């Protein structure tokens, strides 16, 4: 609905941190000192579904090598989402489906989606806190055994 | 403990059922006429194990081609447990493995691990209800999306 | 979004059916012959919450002895989910909370929630296939055994 | 099958932690000094049931104002399960019941079933290593909302 940062932790700008992909990568930043780290609400989402983020306004977005227009948001083991931004809703669509298919940001297949941090460019600002489109998908998902003959079922893509 | 079909449906041979893959593979049967199905008891499974059957005396098993000394035991779909014989133990916990895995018995994988019609042989009944050890194993199960960013955990084999 | 019945089963009024709590109660019916049930689409509900919905506009809503203009969704048991108006947005919670938190529609707090059969009154019609608003709410949800020590977690209201 | 505690963890005796109620309950340790506590084994147990331990031979247990015949296996917080000796089996199973229902260590409910400090007594260790038998039974489960209409079945008692 009107989905942004936390409140105070915007204007974000894409840039690095030793303890997502050991500074390899590129994460949503509110400040360039100790896990300065920008922090985004829990997007309600269901079993058989997936969510990533995509910024209604392009003008508005964090600016890197190029506008970070698309990004998927997950916990950071610190005990707060991370903004982790993609090249394009593709490679968004593609990290999500992998993470709220079971995966870990520690996945080599996630890694390989991350942006690398030679692209953090001029590590320019948002303009404010912008809001993003919820971007809902089915995810295919497979049954769970539970207990005896007792599964949760499979949803369909 | 003291496995054994539920009372009365012993003893029983390996035959075919039209509503078991349409009369193609052996399942127990504690008679020749109209549903005669046996009825067996439900293990039970947590999260992340399998079981199967193995008799514990060779001698009292039922006869067909061979002695039916290994059996996996799942819903008919028709209200009660079928139990359904295998080559050897090996077969066994392939089809607990794939249908503690999330598998059906409708599926292709599960029809080439059951006994197919033409073992059926003699037909020889077991000697009364005999007991079956329950073969306890780890079953390597993946995360399960249940919401947000919760998951049921990974079970290591 | 758009919640309306599926498509065909409107116009609806609520009336009674032998399948819905022995004819006692109201449920809304596309027609007056057999099984001429209206249904409804279901609600991607995501674990820890609820729904009910409420009529954009009453004067739209089929009318009793009032306008109905809420209600709850929910499975037969018939293969579709049938919707169920209540007097009010009150009564529309506390059925969703029933049912959502585990209840079933045989339940007797159930079935005090359902509005009686002597409402249908003249059992008049709704304008077309209105929308309704979906209403969604936290609700306040246990923790859940799976295995050993692990438990899906409590969710708070 | 062979419960114990792991291996090192004994002679064990019942004394008190302040990581355990600050103190104020009995809990099996293997030394005097700083958190040198007896680990224990996770007992395989499925949704719909308890667990909980009763000595084979109650002349090898531990011993403080009774020797200490029963208790409960229940992660510490810390990286392993600990063991709460309880007076008697009807405690221990009301103890099982709380916890494996989805209770925790520190619910007022949980901390009336354990021991209190001031029945440490003398603190005599275990004989060795004993075995303990592993008493299971069923546990009213509530059905557990999943998605949308899907819920993981009630257990009945």
């Amino acid at each position: 609905e009107e989905y942004r940062a936390k409140t105070g932790y915007a204007p974000y700008y894409a840039g690095v941190w030793h303890s997502f992909n050991n500074s390899n990568s590129l994460v949503f930043r509110w400040g360039s000192a100790s896990d300065q780290i920008a922090q985004w609400p829990t997007i309600s989402v269901p079993r058989g579904e997936l969510a990533f983020l995509r910024i209604k306004d392009g003008k508005q977005a964090a600016v890197g090598t190029q506008p970070w227009r698309t990004m998927v948001v997950w916990p950071s083991g610190h005990g707060y989402n991370i903004g982790i931004p993609t090249y394009n809703a593709e490679r968004a669509r593609q990290l999500a489906q992998h993470l709220y298919g079971g995966g870990s940001l520690t996945d080599e297949k996630a890694k390989q989606l991350f942006v690398p941090a030679n692209q953090q460019g001029p590590g320019k600002v948002s303009n404010g806190n912008p809001v993003w489109e919820v971007m809902r998908a089915p995810l295919a998902t497979q049954r769970a055994h539970i207990q005896d003959f007792e599964f949760i079922e499979a949803i369909p893509e």
